């Protein structure tokens, strides 16, 4: 696979985001992840809506957690593959409590057709990004709310807690490492980023990656 990959260099990937209190980085992890397969697909790159996994998919808990696989089965199984817009079902949850599922009054601003469950191999995985684009993980981010900076070697790794989205890789680096997009605003990390050390399972970010398939 190539020394280092970067999404963010293909355009490829929407603003950082602001989950709040709610439980929710599953579906701020598998709507990141459908974006960039959207885009990369040949469509525009939209905003999509968190929200409406957060109060429709009942496959999942809401601001109680979730899945990103049951997310991308919901989608697929119960919404028809459809996405609404984030303009159009916008992020309601940040308090902490999420609202009813609201079925009309919303524009389909992508699909997707399935998803993939990624082996349990982070030099597989990186050859996939490579290729394919982002992809959703489950880290565990216990240890995460004080990251600024640097690549974190620290990661505790011990409960899947939290989803995030996997944009890039460097493995020429002293210590190689994997470029990940948070939910937690561009106040935290680098501009909303974390960096951590690839290929010794830090934060068990090998162990649940996947992404869903447009077209």
């Amino acid at each position: 696979a190539p020394a280092a990959v970067d999404w963010r260099a293909r355009g490829a990937v929407t603003a950082v985001k602001d989950q709040g209190q709610c439980g929710s980085c599953w579906a701020f992890s598998a709507i990141g992840n459908v974006e960039c397969q959207w885009f990369l697909a040949g469509h525009p790159l939209t905003n999509l809506s968190e929200q409406m996994l957060v109060s429709c998919d009942k496959t999942d808990s809401g601001c109680s957690g979730g899945l990103m696989n049951n997310a991308f089965e919901w989608i697929v199984q119960e919404n028809n593959g459809a996405v609404y817009t984030e303009d159009s079902y916008p992020y309601a949850s940040g308090e902490g409590i999420s609202p009813p599922c609201t079925t009309s009054g919303h524009t389909v601003g992508a699909t997707i057709t399935g998803h993939v469950e990624l082996p349990q191999d982070e030099a597989q995985i990186a050859a996939w990004l490579a290729v394919n684009g982002p992809v959703a993980v489950a880290v565990d981010a216990s240890s995460w709310m004080t990251y600024t900076g640097g690549v974190m070697t620290s990661c505790v790794s011990e409960q899947l807690d939290h989803g995030v989205l996997l944009v890039g890789y460097n493995d020429s680096a002293a210590v190689p490492y994997w470029i990940i997009k948070n939910s937690w605003t561009t106040q935290w990390g680098e501009e909303g980023y974390i960096r951590i050390a690839k290929g010794s399972n830090q934060c068990l970010v090998k162990e649940e990656a996947s992404s869903a398939v447009v077209g």
